[PDB]
């Protein structure tokens, strides 16, 4: 009966390959868009507009979680997670003091190259020692002076790559969400909207940007089933029932 | 006579087929729009003389009204909503804890395979027993801990479905609204647009955003009335009668 | 001399058919866009341009009033306004009490059908009664049950038709706005575009919705005059007239 | 060392036809963009690109003063300004009351026929009297009624026309802006971006209806130099030397 | 494990043929994106088939900064810096002699110092006034109104041209960023994207507003790697190994 | 007539799902205001004014007692009052209550009590009694508990016209009691 | 030369709808509250220089009045009174069906009674006033009046309003004879004529 | 029913401590709002859902130097360098007036305090921390009475 | 309390004296972020944890309230009065110069707060009458000194 | 009247010497700010 929703609904996902559910997590912002193609007819004396016709309807998903990880990024390139890999990342050091000496020592285990820079701008590329203690060039630094270093080092972790050919596989998508009494405002039913036979669709993007959280989105694309010629199905509940 | 305005619209729909003139909301805002096209002929040095020619002249619908309503759902997917069905529909059981022999109970009645998310996060599927409690591994998750678990319960309601068949039936609309007096501000000429030949047209965009209300989108497509060859018409009248 | 402009712009209409002069009107906003386009040939090695050219150029003028008028809407299209006429408009009625006689009295005029609706949402249809008095099943609403209905009520009033057959004449469109010193706050000038020869076109989009005016737009396209090869005029006044 | 600019660029334009450096005005924002087109080749399994016949590298100019000119578009369409030309524009008046003989004085110079609406609204035109007093009809209004008067009058002032032909003109377009040291809190360089051989194309765009960003827009098109070959320059000028 | 990023990241550059490590900098964004195409209807009945063609799978880049780098725009356009280069340059000055003499003496530069400009609407073209300090130009008196002045100035720098020279330098991307545990307020893990093989791209969009940052914006192009045929690499790890 | 009254209000609540008429005594101090909102059309040449477009009319609710009471509470969020409840506070069975994410899911009445006299006979005159429709809860409410100072617990309410009526507020001067 | 004002100002309501001039007024105290809004437009180059632009001036009036009455809140949303009609009321007992008479049944819970402490119903009809959503102004006039008392009476002041704008904000409190003291809430804007809103008049006992 | 206070709130805490006496307890909630805009004026009130913004004011009778650290010569080793807030506890009242218990399940210790050094006065004004809800029941605060 | 400062760029021991009363409330400009399941907020997060420091006295110096703005004393300065020639002491005000770095430290009975890196700040205000009882009071604000990145430490001794 | 005004202004006051020669205090060019607020009392003394 008559009532509205102000409430972002939940999603839940299922992998149709074999068994597996994904995703039992609370999302921020969830839509779904429907759309047709769009044809005229045309006929009779004075080209009059006798008849409508159109067809081959498509319909587009949008979900919006403020949470982010790699479990649901691999939601749009579906592959295997491998763990506990041995991987080559870069480091940053700063604080390098020279002493009387003109030789600076190193803190860090590097892997293939140091290099170093000088306050004013002047970059310095040294071959990389094993001690840790680096002859810097006279003209380039002289006793007490501030230096930097950047060097690859060694780290593990669960790494995921992204494949030359593309790969993806059918989901189901599940929503939830409550409906608001006309005037007392009690919870008078509850909506789920299920899109069997859906895929997703690649076009992620995350914006690295400062003082807010990017707010990852995904993005999945609909499909008419070939079982009963249904695609689309919204079921509300009943709070009595 | 000159006039301002400003207010919603009553707006009535009223199907060929039948005497269903159901409807009779109060939306929040409405509109429509009209375009034509030219398909003049000029060229070089012949043809030069175009001889203005006119075609191609269509009436678009925009309704948007602040309630939510199923029946409207049902408007432009021409289909019966079928009452009182039987559909399964996914849910979450949420705080579960696990006991030293490690068998948990389900409060609902699950009809599908249970899954347990941990802390950790792992996926793993049982069978559905009638004794209401099941086992977990020791190495999934220790005794005296948390547990998520989702499975799907069968539930009562209403049930409609989009499916791979157009639209149904053409329909009578109507706007009403009023008109203020420009030095005496009182209402003084209702304005209503009539409509001789409608149809429905499929474009959706809901977003069910947390905070704010749906606002569902309704878009219709008009054509030409057999008999009087009529786009719209436009009725204005004072309050003296 | 860089000036500054702070007011709208003065619209005036003039048709070419004849010496009538409406629309002498404030409005509220004006503007107009141009652009550019042509094509160029291709040649042999390098697909270098062969320099023919072939370019025409159009111009697209929008306006923008905060009042409704009647022969306003009418301008866009080549119909005239017709006089009182009869119509037949929809009216509601609300807070209707059914006796204990399972009847209901109606203050109203219908000519077609009276159908009820109740707080259920069920709909029920029953012809015109002569008496004013209608019969309800005991079914559709018991005694003192609180009801609404719809009908239509006869109007009298002047009526617009839209046709999508008929579009003719020719106008000539004026400009006319302050122009403001930056050092003096006074009007240096005033500044005036017109339009000769200016087709009227057809793209009418005006939205009614809760709270603010409607501010319809029409569209134009500006054709060489036959006589001078223009479109369009810029002259710059002064103060010392 | 590094650097920051806040500030906007002052905007110099030198025709290339004769030597006129012209337009030493401030505006309040200037931009350019670099863009690239790819065709690229089918490949096969789909590793298609192989290789690409990449060319057509074209760069966009724009620029926004805050001050409106008569000056500032002649760039946009090849023309002259015609000053002390005589032009006829329209006028309106108001506060006309009508004597009890129903009659009407004007202190205007009419060159053309006068309507005057009354209360409500009517057309009544009149050929141009000299005396300056016109009858007014019975049933047009009544004794002590205010009227309104609109015709035309002729004016002088700088007239410019704009038509389709004549676009060769070039000209070349400087910036200046200032670069801020980022630890010292002075000046450091002043940036100069030049544009040899600049076509200027037309897309003029304005929207005249109050004080709020006027923005009057003129839009440049970049173009490859002949003995040079090189689209843009980018200069850094230290304050230093 | 579930996490939260909300920060930026650094951005790291490495080019293929040498070994620089340039720009181990920061920035405030720094994004890329994933590119999916294609996709056909394959109707009948209105049912949809596949809907895939399974191809392309591009990805871009998109990094800006805080700061203006000369080195940032030669890299993306990738050219030779030329150091003490001279150049030409316009300036002006306001005020130096009481214009009721009709005598003016420029200073600071004498090379091509032409078109004096009038000070309400007119241009006191001197044309040609190149002397060695001149105090005696006449043209037209303007007895005392505000004198002004233009200038041609020559200074050198450091020069960057703009041409298309087939840009083919390769080069390595890496990132890292840091996680935060959703439940105890601390960074759990360090987050990596690796971007091998990944050339630049021609895009150069930016804009001088009257208050801003520049935030320099150039595209990079990832191509897919000879040997393990990968663009995009994710790689995480928590601080606890 | 013309006289000054200001005292402490006796204020009912009525529920409309079920036959609730709590808080039938004193209050330390219970009084509403009244505040309408502005617009303007604007327009035409330069920014002059063409119309006005009257607004809302909308209405604050102050009540306040000189003691707490767990109803006020347990009406502030309309969850479900249990009892004999085992909880741990040591475990102590009782009253319970909580506060959810999603609650006050109600509407309620509310009334106005007044006895006042005449400005110069001091003699009971009139009970202006005020009348309110359905009124939704507003739920801000700041509470301070240090030592032995005060409890006044505060409760704001917003309401609106009703559906069929469509009476934002009654006033009615009646009840001489002479 | 020197004057110094400690009493309350007289003021004059007239209705420019009918000429009723009403509210002789003796009040306790006044209000002038006062406050002007302007506009500026930015520069560009380096230290941005300076564009003025409209400005514009604002004037809020608040009447105290001693004695409170009826008319106090008819006047400010324009509805005649509704004397002599039928009210709908229910008080407590420490006309039984009129009233829909509730029962107490002690502790915190009860039940209702058919139909056939409670609550009664009085009869006096008298005066009622209905609110409702649908109201813009009326025309009004105010002219202060305040006498300086020469520190050395020096002058009679009195500051008038023209085109006074109608601006409702209203705050009640209505128990019990102690104080009430009713607030009222006025705005004005420009006159048509000499574009004038508030004026200062001095004047002297010797005239 | 009838209620009256007569003595002083106590707070305890447990790290995911504090068994003594203090001065001063308050709390303070907020919820924002927005109208929705119906049909010819707003006749559908439908007062929306926000944000159950609970904030602290807890201080203590005397100022101490681990009462303060809990918002972040070497004599006692005590010092703010950066983010140090998070310390997973849990807070719990008690006044007698039936005694009234108020707890905040999943307290996230924050804090924007203020201080001053005069010629007397008193000292440690107040702490201000915040809390956010539980993730299994959803709990932000609960009032507990006997 | 008991202040007394310190300049690093030259020797110099200034400002001791006693003070009335003393602040160095601090800003953490927090924003609250979103979790949305019926708009419920999680993770609050802080951008700035700057300090700003107060001081006060009841006396008033010329050396004193010249490290807010930019300027040196200058003394044997002649200037026109308004009833004719001054020579003596003055001081002007400008709005340039802000270099100077102090170092501020209270002594307070023994609480010892060391506040290296302290940048002066332009902002101070006045409530005086006709007749004396000026009373200024002195703003400052701190920061991070880099070395060991310490801009607030708390020693008791 | 509205606005319609630019006229400048010169203010000057003086304390005297709670730190002999006492803080003569002369100002530049003052801009009026139109800020005038005079309240009525009941029983207190008027002061602009």
């Amino acid at each position: 009966m008559k009532t509205v929703i102000q409430d972002t609904a939940d999603v839940y996902f299922k992998r149709k390959s074999d068994g597996k559910l994904v995703f039992t997590a609370e999302a921020q912002t969830a839509s779904f868009s429907q759309a047709i193609s769009e044809e005229k007819l045309r006929g009779g004396i004075g080209n009059k507009p006798l008849y409508i016709l159109k067809s081959e309807k498509e319909i587009n998903l949008t979900v919006k979680n403020a949470f982010f990880d790699l479990e649901w990024l691999a939601m749009t390139q579906g592959e295997t997670i491998q763990e506990e890999t041995k991987v080559k990342v870069f480091d940053r050091e700063h604080g390098l003091i020279v002493d009387d000496t003109n030789k600076v020592t190193l803190k860090g285990k590097p892997v293939s190259d140091v290099t170093f820079y000088n306050k004013k701008g002047l970059t310095y590329k040294i071959a990389v020692s094993t001690d840790g203690t680096y002859t810097i060039p006279t003209a380039f630094a002289a006793a007490k002076d501030k230096l930097t270093a950047v060097y690859q080092i060694e780290k593990v972790g669960r790494r995921l790559a992204i494949k030359a050919s593309k790969f993806s596989e059918r989901y189901e998508v599940e929503y939830r969400t409550i409906a608001y009494n006309p005037d007392t405002e009690e919870v008078y039913s509850d909506i789920y909207i299920q899109f069997p036979n859906v895929s997703p669709s690649g076009e992620f993007e995350m914006s690295l940007e400062n003082g807010n959280a990017l707010a990852p989105e995904i993005k999945f694309e609909a499909l008419a089933d070939t079982d009963t010629d249904e695609m689309a199905v919204v079921i509300e509940a009943s709070r009595d029932e």
